């Protein structure tokens, strides 16, 4: 059907029609009059992984020839969604299996519903993990994602009553066609126990011992025919009365529990035992892994030549002070040596400044599980310490601010100063974020050593957020440009010379208003809701945070409302306003939040004065495959966190690429996407950081802005008395207390300005001709924010190793 | 190589390599570089599978065409064994697998020893489903195995110090590639709640809710095209504070513990829950197949007609509950025709007469858990006892013992007697035991209806027990009478016309040799110990119980010794004593007898005088696959239960259709076998069942044996002083205490004529000709216990349903 999709050669159709249905008969055991869409979704399925196959053994074969340095991508996170259609697209499959599909009487999209996501991630850093994977194989990388393979991963999330519900996403149910399981490769991890020291120096003894198995997943390259390695491990426990007897088989499950379950709070550290299980879990086999492949190449010296350890924030910080144990304990290095070989190994990224989300382990967990690396990272906290006391000679508070060890009622181990001593690189995510870390929150560390700190700002790959999700845009733009711009992202500079082109202009907003109807009738069709296609598409998608500011949107929408009901007979710019996002289950002020929302869409929807000038939807269940279908559709991308606390974002990125223009502050990446695309391009508002900074001296009083603005108390007393909420008055209680006395950011000192800034957004969409060029020159600029160039940077700067667009033979 | 093992056609074995090579590229992503044998192991089995597939399709579709009555045979334990030289044997591709693996330079016997048992049972019920699985099939009977898919089967056994030692058998750790997972076939069982009355009847309502999720595996008949099914159910969670919801995901184990592992005791039932899950677990989700296939063939009269269920012991017995249940309260039938249809659906089969091993279980249990068939168990007894008063008016010690509630301090349900009354047919296993059931037991169920009271002795698969485990033997019979004899064993008698062929006794004893020398390099090379393959090889293997007499055994063993030590410069005939078997966990006396056995090897086997003419050796982990290795081995089949007690046997059958002779007591099925060759070719000795019940009347009194037989005190004091643990010299005081005071299997009682009876043994195997002449007239008359004439006596006089050889098409 289309170019982008590659060939359909009557050959390669014939054979793909006939692997079919040999998966059918032979793999799956049906015959095509019990067949189910889900038979047939795996026998199409089998079919493309045969087509991986070769190529992964031969990727793989050839590093062990080349022996190039190794990229080691430490996770535990990996949002990776559906594997199908990636796939297809990565090896010039899609129109080829659409034809055979086709001829064998079945649609190819129905059966790509059928695939469960592998929702293996929270969010922005588990997306981001999957969307390097892919450009490190793009780029010809000899890199390994290493992770764990929790069997529930992130809750699949219904709304009963306008609350969320969680419930257990099994998605291991039914099968996973793409892993490979390699029990063959098991490793031992150990747990507890305790340190004895001989004359030949220390040795951990009396552990529990957990068996670590890996899963190898294949991560295609885009047409390199490079067919890369995910590795996840999962937990078994090793082999050695009646009711004894049954009960010490049933409590296998103890030690099986390690790889269970996704933990998903992604706003607040929690020190549970669990999770440094998994921690450590996942840092022992894979470093064992690492060192085994370095030796099939004695001399250590030679290590960080031919490895790199890249942690993904601070979650798998305990490679450091295990690798340390490894060089010295088993493989008898002297500490000075073992530590230079560490430090130019490892390497840090920050996701946060937020400190309730950064890890502070207490002390007496660690001394518990892992007795010998609480030794070590004392000892590598005192000599750190001596460093920063010859540095900076009688300057004792910063010894106790830069210090491992954090004291006080519980004493605590904190993960970031761990990382940023054992680690050659540590950086931020987005150029504002890296130099907030300078200034702020690390500013002891860069002072003592500056040339560890860098900015590697984020990205998101072209292939799945454009190609795969968007094919009618990826085609009209391959229509005057060619195809290179997938792999070569800045390309896409050249559509800057059709921006007065009547005849792209009208095909841009023609791909749009396609999107928006097929998204609209996958409302109705799967969740029964009915929205006009002709409004504005009023979207923002991420998870459920008090820093995001979903009630910022909450507080415009009420004043849409407000405004129709004063004057019903004026006329306003339709908008179908969709917020979608998962809560933290103990996250109760964000439980509350989508409550709001629901509570709003219940009065709004409803009114018979406002007809379908406006509605309010939440998106029920957001995840990686759900972002896919509704960011090609939005028109305006709401980034609208306070200034200084987004590190990066990635959505932004992804809605910039897609067609939809953007209303944010000047947070995160949203600052380079206006740089690039030019700031009358973009819709920004708000506080920057300096002013944020400048009214906490001076102290935030919500009160004052309650007293100036009438629109605000109106939508305040709305709250309070229970006009969206009639039969519990109070229900709103806790997020009006809040808003009023307990605001950390600062939603109502940025009210007046968005809600101003929304204006002039309508404003634009009254003239859709300027509202597509205006799109035309955000697409045409988002090139900067490809994974490909972050990618590219990491290994220029970061991991000493030449990306490549050489293919390798077929 | 030899002709049974089928053609070795150029084309057949040019493509079984090319799939051999697929399956290692495609299905295990392997190049032939760093391939294992484990790895070659897989590619073969899975080259295999795949000519099972297109059968398994044809046949199941074939009666659902057809719509034949179908047999269910329902069991807690199906003692599988390996499947990949089964099912080439059944398939007649031996020779070709063999020829095609040699050219890629494999040996096949090697990769065989990779692949681990299925050892979901304990012992003989367990094996004799898996070998009339094996039998059905190859009689065309639409039939299908039903039952458990443990985790974890029987566990391994490893000898520490001379004691057993438990380990996990985790048996699918590499994954099992005979099954098929049908998780859209998942249904759900119900458990606890409590029972509501309504207008329209009883309702089972606020369960808890577990799933059922299949596992098909295929069992081909021989070389007929037919491939039947098994299917094993495997149990899972249904999908519906941060350490609340993660709590919650875990506690999933709690659900799934049901399929966890097969429960070991199999001397003395033990009333626990989780068994109790168990049972029911396997029987409510059957019967919801059962009646779906029922009902896609409304008239539950013609239910009989299409359906049997053969419950395998009372394990299954909640299905007669469970069926009234379904046709009562779901499908609304009046509760007498519903039971009319559930008599003539159900038979049951009882496999013991120790009051121990039945299972009673505890009212409160079933209150709890399943208070609904609890209520129907009530009624059923209520309307029986009825029946029972009618028939012998004014018998009220008759109605209190055939109650199916039995009075006390706890209330308990009598399974077997529910059985009785809920079947068309009652079965014992051999016929001296279906008497015994008649005379002691069910006497008074006999009484009222004895048209219920049948025989079907017991039998074994030719197939697995001759022809795949004997080939050399399978061979030289084939060479004579041809190649019939496999699926009509009774052929087997023409042998008789060869007892004075001079070529025929050479070859018999020709093929014992090699079968003794490969089992002798057997032990050396995989548990290094040192045997003289020219001695009588006298093996006794088989669970360790009390009621099995390894303890006689261990006293003659012992008298041997004694005997040498006493006069040592006297010829005897050299002999190899083999003792094998597991004990059940929680068995203490089972436990001692094992140490014993290891004690008088250490003293036995390091005595200088005694040289080459005595060896005692344990066999570590006897299972099917080690009973495929040592039965072709055995001169000696000792089966020495105390008469009345074993139900039937089915290691005694192996042992005579693979060329030993047998020492053992008149009792369960020894009494056909020595019926059947002739009771001169058989060493028969001891007390008859009528000589124990004499003796019990007087009371046995062992210390009189003790007193009168000079060679047995010996014995006991040599125990007692420590002869066989001078480190430890009271460590055997229980055994000595129990020989002496409680024994219950009078083991003093028949030592005097085993031991004389061994020494005629001793006497005929110093002359050679004599001994393969009176082995031939034994393997001639072994046609008798084939389970091919077992199930076509089910199938007749049970199931009503006709046999047939006729092949399906290909
Ligand atoms: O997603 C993020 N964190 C988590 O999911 C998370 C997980 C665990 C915790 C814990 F420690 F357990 F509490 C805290 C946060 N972070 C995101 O990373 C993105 C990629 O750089 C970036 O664009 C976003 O600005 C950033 O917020
Ligand atoms: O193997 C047997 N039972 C068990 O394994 C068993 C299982 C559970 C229990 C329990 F209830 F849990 F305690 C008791 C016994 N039985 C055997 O069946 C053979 C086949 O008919 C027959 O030849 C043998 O004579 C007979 O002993
Ligand atoms: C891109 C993405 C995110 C990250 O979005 P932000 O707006 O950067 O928080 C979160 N969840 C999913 C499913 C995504 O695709
Ligand atoms: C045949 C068999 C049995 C049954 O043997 P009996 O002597 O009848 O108790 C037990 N275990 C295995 C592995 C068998 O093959």
């Amino acid at each position: 059907q289309i170019s982008v999709r590659g060939l359909a050669g009557v050959e390669n159709v014939t054979e793909l029609k006939k692997n079919f249905n040999r998966h059918l008969h032979f793999t799956l055991v049906k015959d095509r009059n019990v067949a189910t869409p889900r038979d047939y979704y795996f026998a199409l399925a089998h079919t493309v992984r045969d087509h991986l196959v070769g190529r992964w053994i031969r990727t793989q074969q050839h590093y062990y020839e080349k022996d190039p340095k190794r990229i080691y991508y430490l996770s535990l996170e990996f949002y990776m969604g559906r594997t199908l259609q990636n796939t297809m697209v990565n090896l010039a499959l899609e129109n080829a299996c659409d034809e055979a599909t086709y001829q064998l009487g079945l649609d190819m999209e129905e059966l790509e519903e059928i695939e469960e996501d592998a929702g293996l991630g929270n969010g922005g850093l588990g997306r981001l993990a999957a969307c390097f994977l892919d450009s490190m194989a793009t780029l010809g990388l000899a890199a390994y994602g290493y992770g764990i393979r929790y069997e529930f991963g992130i809750f699949n999330q219904k709304i009963c009553g306008g609350w969320q519900m969680e419930e257990a996403d099994d998605w291991l149910r039914y099968g996973n066609p793409w892993e490979k399981a390699r029990p063959e490769f098991t490793l031992p991890v150990h747990f507890y126990g305790r340190v004895e020291h001989t004359s030949q120096g220390a040795k951990w003894v009396d552990t529990q011992v957990v068996l670590a198995m890996p899963y190898d997943t294949p991560v295609p390259g885009y047409r390199n025919n490079v067919v890369n390695t995910m590795r996840l491990w999962s937990a078994k426990a090793p082999n050695d009365n009646v009711g004894g007897y049954i009960q010490a088989v049933l409590d296998r499950n103890l030690a099986e529990n390690i790889s269970r379950v996704l933990y998903p709070n992604d706003n607040f550290f929690e020190g549970k035992e669990l999770r440094l299980k998994q921690e450590y879990f996942v840092v022992a086999a894979t470093l064992q892994d690492i060192i085994r492949r370095f030796k099939s190449s004695t001399n250590f010296d030679a290590f960080p030549d031919k490895v790199a350890i890249q942690l993904n924030d601070t979650h798998p910080s305990l490679a450091i002070p295990e690798l340390m144990r490894v060089l010295v304990d088993l493989e008898r290095l002297d500490w000075d040596k073992a530590w230079e070989v560490t430090v130019k190994t490892c390497a840090y990224t920050n996701h946060t400044v937020l400190p309730e989300a950064l890890e502070r382990w207490p002390v007496h967990l660690l001394e518990t599980l892992l007795p010998r690396h609480l030794q070590i990272i004392y000892e590598i906290n005192q000599r750190f310490l001596n460093r920063v006391a010859a540095a900076f000679p009688g300057d004792v508070d910063r010894l106790r601010r830069m210090s491992l060890v954090e004291e006080g009622a519980v004493k605590r181990i904190n993960m970031a100063h761990l990382c940023i001593a054992g680690s050659h690189a540590v950086n931020g995510v987005a150029r504002i974020h890296s130099e907030i870390l300078k200034k702020t929150i690390f500013k002891d560390f860069y002072e003592l050593e500056p040339h560890k700190f860098q900015n590697k700002t984020n990205g998101i790959t072209p292939r799945r957020w454009l190609v795969l999700c968007n094919p009618g845009l990826a085609e009209i733009i391959a229509e005057r440009i060619g195809e290179e711009y997938i792999s070569d992202l800045d390309q896409l500079r050249k559509l800057l010379s059709y921006v007065d082109d009547e005849a792209f202009i009208r095909d841009v907003a023609k791909v749009k208003q396609e999107n928006k109807l097929k998204f609209a009738a996958y409302l109705e069709r799967e969740y029964k809701v009915h929205i006009n296609p002709n409004s504005l598409f009023d979207v923002q998608v991420k998870r459920i945070h008090e820093y995001k500011r979903q009630l910022l949107n909450c507080l415009h929408v009420i004043t849409l409302y407000n405004r129709i009901k004063k004057e019903p007979n004026k006329f306003v710019v339709p908008r179908t306003v969709m917020i979608g996002g998962k809560a933290a289950p103990g996250y109760h002020m964000a439980k509350m939040i989508i409550k709001l929302i629901t509570a709003i869409g219940d009065v709004v929807n409803h009114d018979p004065v406002v007809g379908d000038r406006l509605r309010v939807i939440f998106l029920e269940n957001y995840r990686v495959s759900l972002a896919e279908k509704v960011i090609p559709a939005a028109d305006l991308s709401e980034q609208i966190s306070t200034a200084g606390t987004e590190a990066s974002g990635t959505g932004n990125m992804k809605f910039m690429l897609n067609g939809a223009l953007t209303i944010g502050t000047m947070d995160g990446a949203n600052v380079e996407m206006a740089e690039e695309a030019g700031e009358e391009n973009f819709f920004i508002f708000g506080m920057r950081v300096e002013d944020v900074d400048r009214l906490d001296q001076r102290g935030y009083n919500a009160q004052e802005y309650y007293d100036r603005i009438p629109e605000l108390r109106q939508i305040i007393e709305q709250l309070s008395s229970g006009f969206f909420s009639p039969k519990q008055p109070d229900l709103f209680k806790d997020i009006v207390n809040m808003l009023m006395h307990h605001d950390r950011f600062k939603v109502f000192a940025d009210y007046e300005e968005y809600v101003k800034c929304q204006e002039r957004v309508s404003a634009l969409y009254k003239n859709p001709r300027e509202w597509t060029r205006m799109v035309i020159r955000n697409i045409a600029t988002s090139g900067k924010f490809s994974s490909d160039r972050t990618i590219a940077q990491y290994a220029r700067e970061i991991w000493g190793v030449e990306p490549s667009r050489q293919r390798l033979p077929a």
